[PDB]
């Protein structure tokens, strides 16, 4: 039953592959060599061509990401060779190590070994590599609140933060075989960090805001040709809307509008006044500022939005159908003034993709 | 064949309509007696609750209206006696002045006599019964680029415009048996506009922008129980987004940012500055302020979407399914600051309900 599934897969999978690649002729030939193998094996294994083509298309049809117009330029990192928690961990340092680059972030993936029989070999709790700790207790409330569940289930386990609003939670992942995950303390060289800053207003200084500098996704599943990477972190840059306009401004986050609306000089009494509008523009134009300012990779919603407008042009030119979730794509800060607002997407879903999968934990 | 829909277009109305008012009993004959009418006739007749009624529960079943909290409070006109293009033509001049109100906009539909056949008794070629002219001629672009087409189809039947950015587009509509639309221009005593000054900056007001104060519908049709009226101005007041982020702001419309920009003191030059972002805000705050100084009622985004929270509310409460369209509800400035960002909404078409229909001209 499964076997036909991952047969059907396969074909269509290394079939486009190829064609893309410019192989159509070696097709029938590995078609052949992979009806055998899982035949007999149970399942196929990929070349570091076909992985790293099927990750760069995966990226390619993630309907709700705006920045896919560099989809080829994807780094593509093959640890399916790692078999112990020191290996792995060593990967996820490498890869926050790598992908960061003195600031110039690389857009990387690192891939580990897929789901053998539907049986995880290597299993992350982290949503991201580099992410603050939450605490919530006695009506206090402490750091990112998103971060709630796994920082608690991280003290579960002898792990201990120190409270702050920017706590770098450690590396917890859980190897085949255990019952219980290990924790890694972050080696706080590994992260670059960006203070907030305002351009003309030193006030908001006073606030004491900062943020990670890159996001290495690693709640996804990375599903190339029937197999399933479930563990495969991958990071890109930051589009600046997603740190100020969510991260930082969101009720059920950071929540600090109001403490913006004060150090840049205006009332947060009325709804007429648009304070809110306003307070989360400047914060905005503060966190552009500050990556700019340190050196650390970062783009605009705007910019964006132009690079999102070329990926599209440059899909239609090359035949490819163009896929996407509008309601994803467009930015939460002047979103009429994309081009993407005024046109529709297709959501249909198209194999290779990035699926979301939920944590063991809550 | 059609007889059957309306036969049955009008039973779930009736049956429900009924519910609501508390009159489930009358329900049985009123139904014997449509359906002797539709026998006979071909089609029934609305009773003045009924169509009340089906016009408010219309206003309630409309996905992409933000503002149905106040469905229960449309102030109904019933003009299905006008026979001459005088009556018409007085009963929209009355329309203009009774939703206006020297300023205090009262919601209100003004429902002319429906399709007899699918043959339209009246038939108005205004999208909205005050709107600016557009004018493209010699890559010269005047007014309203969305009115290009009514404007010049009005220019074909002896109307002319002055030529500003603001010229009054009169009222167009044409009368069963007659080949060609009636023009009347509008009587400006009727229609108030304001001017857009800032609360701070007097700068804003070397820009010289306005607009009018009522916003009221004219292309789209009214379905109720399987009962076509195609003809039913209807207006509600403004939500400040409308005019300073999509009316005023909009390249393919006014295209005002550069100049608002220019005259706040911030430069137009970079994406990384956000400028376009800190232009839209400044603007809709001017918006608001200009309409609060002169007394013509308005609504910021922050309590549009407060007041669709008790919508959403009162909905579950009084046992009714609620649905909208989320690409739609979203404010077009800071949307993720509002509930409605933040939650999934059902696009089901629910009857009674407003459709949009294509104008005879372009
Ligand atoms: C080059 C820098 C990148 C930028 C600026 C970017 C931008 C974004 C943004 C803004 C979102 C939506 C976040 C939200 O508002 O919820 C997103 C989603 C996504 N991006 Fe990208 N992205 C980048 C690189 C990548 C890379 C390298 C991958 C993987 C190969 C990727 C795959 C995705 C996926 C899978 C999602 C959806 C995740 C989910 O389910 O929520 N992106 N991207
Ligand atoms: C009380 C004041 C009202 C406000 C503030 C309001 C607000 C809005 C807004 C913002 C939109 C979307 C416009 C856009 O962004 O494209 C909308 C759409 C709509 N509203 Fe309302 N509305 C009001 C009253 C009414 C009334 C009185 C009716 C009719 C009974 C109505 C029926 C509709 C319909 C049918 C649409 C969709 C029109 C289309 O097809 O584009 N609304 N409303
Ligand atoms: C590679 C990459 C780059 C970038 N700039 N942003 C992203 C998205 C980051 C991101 C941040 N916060 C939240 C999410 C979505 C979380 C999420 C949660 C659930 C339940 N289902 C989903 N499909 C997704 C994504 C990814
Ligand atoms: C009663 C009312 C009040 C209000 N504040 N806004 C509205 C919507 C006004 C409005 C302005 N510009 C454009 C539109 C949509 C035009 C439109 C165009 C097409 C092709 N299909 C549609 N369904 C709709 C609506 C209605
Ligand atoms: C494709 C997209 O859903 C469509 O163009 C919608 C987007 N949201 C919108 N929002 C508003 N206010 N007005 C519109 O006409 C639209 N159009
Ligand atoms: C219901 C709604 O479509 C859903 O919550 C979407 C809205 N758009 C979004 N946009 C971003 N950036 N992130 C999200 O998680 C969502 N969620
Ligand atoms: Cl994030
Ligand atoms: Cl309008």
């Amino acid at each position: 039953e499964e076997k036909e599934i991952l047969w059907n897969e396969a074909k269509a999978f290394i079939a486009a592959c190829y064609q893309e690649l410019g192989k159509a002729a070696e097709v029938k030939d590995r078609l052949a060599d992979i009806k055998s193998e899982i035949d007999l094996t149970g399942s196929y294994v990929h070349t570091k061509e076909e992985l790293e083509h099927g990750a760069k298309m995966a990226w390619r049809n993630s309907n709700r990401c705006i920045g896919r117009l560099f989809w080829n330029s994807l780094n593509v990192i093959d640890r399916r060779d790692v078999r112990t928690k020191e290996e792995v961990r060593d990967a996820l340092f490498h890869h926050i190590e790598t992908a960061t680059n003195n600031g110039k972030i690389r857009p990387t993936i690192t891939i580990f070994p897929p789901e053998e029989k539907g049986e995880k070999q290597v299993e992350i709790w982290n949503h991201q590599l580099i992410r603050y700790a939450g605490y919530e207790s006695d009506g206090e409330r402490i750091g990112d609140p998103a971060s709630c569940s796994l920082t608690a289930a991280c003290e579960e386990l002898g792990w201990r933060g120190e409270r702050t609003d920017f706590d770098l939670l450690p590396l917890i992942f859980r190897m085949k075989g255990d019952e219980q995950p290990v924790w890694y303390e972050l080696p706080r060289s590994l992260v670059i960090e960006v203070p907030i800053t305002h351009p003309d207003i030193e006030a908001f200084s006073d606030l004491e805001l900062k943020w990670y500098g890159v996001p290495i996704i690693s709640d996804m599943k990375l599903e190339v040709g029937g197999i399933h990477y479930n563990a495969a972190p991958f990071n890109g840059w930051y589009m600046g809307t997603e740190i100020g306009a969510r991260n930082l401004a969101d009720e059920k986050r950071y929540d600090k509008l109001k403490k913006v609306a004060s150090v840049i000089g205006i009332a947060a009494d009325y709804n007429t006044d648009l304070w809110k509008d306003q307070a989360l523009v400047e914060l905005n134009k503060a966190v552009l500022h500050s990556y700019k300012k340190q050196g650390v990779s970062i783009v605009d919603h705007h910019t964006a939005a132009s690079q999102f407008k070329r990926f599209e042009e440059q899909a239609e030119e090359a035949g490819r159908k163009l896929t996407g979730d509008w309601t994803w794509l467009i930015p939460p800060i002047s979103p009429a003034a994309t081009h993407i607002f005024h046109r529709s997407y297709d959501n249909s879903i198209v194999k290779p993709n990035y699926f979301y999968q939920d944590k063991p934990y809550e």
